[PDB]
């Protein structure tokens, strides 16, 4: 399905098309596609995760 | 021009101001400005490209 | 507060929930949360800054 919504009572903006979503809340911003591609922004920083992440042609590998 | 639109018949949300665009589809999310700055998110990962990309002050150079 | 708005006279789309904002203008796109987490996209490239930035589990440290 698809949802585009802005609500204040409880404060959220959501844009969604199936599994692709952008959400804004007082805690920050999340962009995601499916279950494992996610960019999250919060007051304290940013997390970027993806099965493959490429930045200007160079792959950023996983660290555990 | 400028466009902000949500459509389901065919499933897409688009936010555009001239050459700056964010689009959501069932395939993922794309953010772009002009023809060569792009962040794309898909089920399988993320690509980030820009003439200059800086992350926390450090430049990420191009790899071919 | 919360704001979701599209204006053309002067050309801007803004999505905001308290300190979390996404703005599109002819100059590009900015996503931010609070005062120091920011992703900016412009015709010339991309800047990503956050108190902590992690990409696929690896921290990207600050360079001055």
């Amino acid at each position: 399905g698809t949802i585009a919504g802005s609500v204040h009572v409880i404060k959220e903006i959501m844009l969604a098309v199936e599994e692709s979503k952008i959400a804004l809340t007082p805690d920050g911003i999340q962009l995601q596609v499916g279950e494992s591609t996610v960019i999250r922004l919060s007051k304290d920083g940013i997390t970027i995760v993806g099965g493959s992440v490429f930045i200007n042609g160079l792959e950023h590998h996983h660290h555990h």
